[PDB]
């Protein structure tokens, strides 16, 4: 039996490279203070948001599917469920503010300066974690995503069954929070920024004449490692509260495959030379 040794090996190997690396930006920020910068707050933000993702929601639920029994009390299942939502919208809606800071840098350079203050870009990364915990806490706790069928009611009356129901306004309302006002943003920005450097690219080859792939390898490996992670369950969140037509199973995997997006954000976002540098000072 392969199917119970085996399983755990490779969970706990994603449990590993995700705290390895959040934990390695983290310190790399802290400690050099060439790396501090208005940039670099949001990084950390999402490396911690990622840091408490790898501790506190990826070995409980590894636990769960392994065992297939619930220990721990009733309380722990609702609070596990909403650090695993605010976990999930703070790192998507850190993502789109990064996005958003770039289009500001490249678009609107003389303004840029006076735009992003050290002191400004506080309130901003404090804003993200409150919307995030507006939804994630206070709903589930007061009991307002509860389903109503048998087979939801005898889920909430056992102590040792914790599995996902929910209606369909919390199931829509989270969705479009969470997922898809973050990602028009995204679209929009990444679009006008290709579109200056190729304007920029034009005006060199017209101006050194005698003597777009990296853009598109960059937009690519920003984009396709966040829409492939995270596309597919968001559609399935949908569908299964329209329609039996998704397995249990089905909505249990394409959940885990948006939870390794923790461990590529630093290989995407801290690629930096200065980045290398630091990391080879703490490590060698
Ligand atoms: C138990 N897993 C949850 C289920 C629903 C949900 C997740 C993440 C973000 C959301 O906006 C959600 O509505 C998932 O992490």
């Amino acid at each position: 039996e392969v199917w119970v040794v085996g399983m755990g090996i490779v969970m706990s190997l994603i449990v590993l490279a995700i705290v390895f690396g959040n934990v390695l930006v983290i310190t790399a920020i802290a400690k050099f203070e060439r790396l501090q910068t208005v940039t670099n707050y949001f990084i950390t933000s999402l490396a911690c948001a990622d840091l408490v993702m790898g501790l506190a929601v990826v070995p409980f639920g590894a636990a769960h599917i392994l065992t297939k029994t619930w220990t721990f009390g009733n309380f722990w299942c609702e609070f596990w469920t909403s650090i695993d939502v605010l976990c999930v919208t703070a790192s998507i809606e850190t993502l789109c503010v990064i996005a958003v800071d770039r289009y500001f840098a490249i678009t609107s350079p003389f303004k840029y300066q006076s735009l992003l203050t050290k002191n400004k870009a506080r309130v901003i990364i404090l804003m993200v974690w409150i919307v995030s915990g507006l939804t994630s806490f206070l709903p589930i706790q007061m009991h307002w995503y509860r389903a109503t069928h048998q087979e939801a009611i005898n889920c909430y009356a056992e102590e040792t069954c914790c599995d996902f129901f929910t209606n369909q306004a919390y199931a829509i309302a989270s969705s479009i929070v969470s997922f898809y006002v973050p990602l028009v943003i995204m679209v929009f920005v990444y679009s006008r920024v290709f579109q200056e450097a190729k304007r920029q690219l034009q005006k060199i080859d017209k101006s050194e004449g005698r003597f777009e792939h990296k853009a598109l390898k960059t937009l690519g490996i920003i984009m396709g490692t966040f829409t492939l992670c995270w596309l597919p369950f968001f559609i399935v969140n949908i569908v299964h509260v329209i329609q039996n037509l998704i397995r249990k199973e089905v909505y249990i995997l394409l959940n885990w495959i948006g939870y390794v997006n923790s461990g590529f954000n630093p290989l995407i976002y801290c690629r930096s030379p200065d980045f290398r540098i630091a990391f080879q000072e703490l490590l060698c």
